[PDB]
């Protein structure tokens, strides 16, 4: 499971303020070759949508889209004009209270997964 | 390795006191689909039996056994007077020495897994 | 994966003669480590229910329950009064037309399932 | 490994007429959970490029995209104007001489894959 | 599960004339990745003894030992006077009748392997 | 993945000090069927070589080898003038910077492996 198309995905980290939708979600990916990738994908908004792209940061040139039903995980990144990698994931989890709130919960990862990195045609 | 039937037992912990049989064991159980379970399963013995039933808390409706031999649990789940659950899982572990005693143990495992549950008949 | 209690489970075959339930269900159980267990366990009822004991065939001394609904099987062995194995897998599975009238469907393994044995207390 | 949008891929098979670049490339897509689906796509080419979708029959309203280099498939089916899933794998293969010709060769699958298939966002 | 230096292992073979030693063993070797290699490796002797080397055949530059123990296979390729690569797998397989004598078994692998080639240092 | 002849290696460890060679690398093995092993192999050099036998330790009896191409693990043990268990192994792991220098850096592994052993013949 390593390979220099091979990423770990890990730290996976939501926020569901009123127990549903997300407001918040995040994690971590790493080079698994002895590479240099350590880097932390984020996004916040009031209400977030399944299905949807969201940037991992201002120029990461990564987004990602998650689905919330199955916890799976779209992961998408610019290279160049030219190229473009895309993988899909899996991310266990589950939920403990915030106490922000009644009805507020912190979900956290319960295990890695490692994606390949397939290249997007221009199409 | 999700689903709203998946569980994740980490966090074993055993007692060898005279560097045998367990006098202590207990694992922890979490949710995998972003569910909320996040219980720690744990029983305590003079001598504890391999392929014995043992609660793991009081209201937990919850008995596991345990078979020393090649680290093997069962677990078994009251759900209601008509529903029961069971999975089988292996739980990888070391010792090292506990101090109080001169053969005396802790255990604890240096793998996670990852249990699918089955219904079993009534009977 | 191999084991002196590690079986493989292979050739998963269940007839849904209207297409819902099954009438007929079996697979094989073949030894890992060498050994010369290669036994075909298999069942049949008018219509069959889902978590439901069933016999793996006349001095088996096995008995199984299957669970459509996620495509679980539980397996139990009797070796003595005294000693019981059992075991947990998932038999993924496709249907297709078996012919025998337009309702009529024939379901396949389409993956080998490697299942542990553990000791069930007695009492 | 079984589930609603879980599917494997299996029959893997190319044709390098040269021994370099397919012309042609497909295999079989089967349901895991007693679903009916078996389905086998297929594109031709004068000259297959790596990373070009091609689709996967007529009226099939599915396309794949294949990287020789690493052996990699991405999937995308539309099943509807606004609903379209995609999924990623491995296909493990090996070559051998196919007989039309000396520099004609035949590429098989050699283990099979599972795929998830996830929401791709629309816009 | 792909690369340069992974193969697989599959078709194992052996032979216990008595139902105890072997005196004939032997596997398939292929490439992953799009390669060519389809090699048959096999060894024949009186009595076979566990942890041994036996070549892979005349001008094959291999050789491997076995272990009956626990199935285990250790692969060894020269390439040169100057290379050699190493590998490790367990072969899962069962027994039956081979029909010449009573006392004659055949045993055949029930699972495939995926080997990784490693470097031996010199000196 | 118990066993008794199953080990845990986990916390790998690396210092590439100009970038590019290792000057120390280590990792830790643990027994996983209860057993006492909870060993930390290490080595150090000016320059280390790819595919060069180290020690693990004075009185270790052990030793490795490591391809640094692919993250590549060879693990040696002497337990008498007779037994010699060998397994390969693949250690993913990424790098940060150290800070002893400009092009100083950390690697650490980013998962666990799990080797079996097998006996090395005599020859």
């Amino acid at each position: 499971t390593e390979g220099d198309y091979v990423w770990k995905i890990s730290e996976f980290y939501g926020r569901k303020p009123e127990g549903t939708y997300y407001n918040s979600l995040g994690f971590n990916i790493k080079a698994t070759n002895g590479g240099t990738l350590d880097f932390t994908c984020s996004a916040q908004a009031d209400k977030m949508e399944d299905h949807k792209w969201y940037s991992c940061g201002e120029n990461s040139f990564m987004n990602f889209s998650f689905g919330s039903d199955r916890s799976g995980l779209l992961l998408k990144q610019k290279v160049s004009d030219d190229i473009t990698y895309v993988a899909t994931a899996t991310l266990p989890n589950y939920c403990r209270a915030g106490g922000n709130g009644p009805k507020d919960f912190v979900c956290q990862g319960v295990a890695d997964a490692y994606i390949t990195l397939v290249t997007l045609p221009k199409s």
